[PDB]
């Protein structure tokens, strides 16, 4: 996250921190999900498919730091990654990028809620937020696009939903955005998502309701003038959420 400001995981509760281990045992941060249900945790595919095998993740609920323990967090193996079948990538654009993991404990048991660790409301169909809407972003990934390490402390910044039709302008994305993904961004070009927060959430609050709008994507650079962060539309893929889980 490009500017915003350092934040902990009792504002984020849904949020999930997803690590890769390596033959060697070192261990890495990969990308962000969201809770949507005890045992499912929700995210991007593009994350998993070039590292398909689901025994090498780490999912963790409630933790705050890249590197130390939270009290109050859970840790987590995978028990079923289920990828999507029609996913793909151009040279920016990305489609169907939404994946699912469900989750389970040593012992065999999904997430307990807790202040710390609690699920995030899906969307109804045909029920978007109109575009100007402010929307939230969190994630562990680059302060700055020239960095190579992450931030140690979690971040979250508030962006605002563009238009279909503004997003197609051509020196935004032009045809290489579609009424499948969602476009979001700040007016003034100094915060955004960057490398390392795909997979983690965009949350709208909607109707009194605070919804799981998006899934951080993809985008041209990071914070970059006309180049909005681009999300997956969750309300499309209602039927297939429904259907996997
Ligand atoms: N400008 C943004 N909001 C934005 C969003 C997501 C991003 C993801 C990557 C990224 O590196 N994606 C990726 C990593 C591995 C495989 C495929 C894509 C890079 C820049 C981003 C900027």
């Amino acid at each position: 996250i490009i500017g915003g400001e350092f934040t902990t995981i009792e504002n984020q509760p849904w949020f999930a921190a997803i690590y890769r281990r390596h033959r060697g045992g070192s261990v890495t941060y990969v990308c962000g999900g969201s809770l949507m249900s005890p045992c499912w945790v929700i995210s991007a595919t593009h994350c998993f498919i070039d590292y398909p095998k689901k025994e090498d993740y780490i999912v963790y609920l409630g933790r705050s730091r890249l590197n130390s323990n939270t009290q109050g967090e859970m840790k987590f193996e995978v028990e079923n990654l289920i990828l999507h079948k029609d996913y793909s990538a151009d040279t920016l654009a990305h489609h169907n990028d939404i994946a699912l993991l469900k989750i389970r404990s040593k012992e065999g048991r999904c997430a307990q809620p807790s202040r710390t660790i609690q699920t995030i409301c899906l969307p109804s169909m045909y029920n978007d937020p109109q575009f100007g809407t402010s929307c939230e972003i969190t994630g562990f990934g680059k302060e700055q696009s020239t960095d190579y390490l992450y931030p140690e402390q979690l971040k979250m910044t508030v962006v605002k939903l563009i238009s279909h039709r503004e997003c197609q302008q051509p020196h935004y994305y032009g045809s290489e955005v579609t009424t499948k993904m969602l476009c979001a961004a700040d007016p003034q070009w100094k915060t955004d998502s960057c490398q390392g927060d795909s997979g983690g959430p965009l949350v709208c609050s909607l109707q009194g309701r605070m919804t799981l709008t998006g899934i951080v994507s993809w985008g041209r650079g990071c914070a970059l003038k006309d180049k909005p962060g681009v999300y997956t539309r969750v309300s499309h893929f209602l039927p297939w959420i429904r259907s996997h889980t």
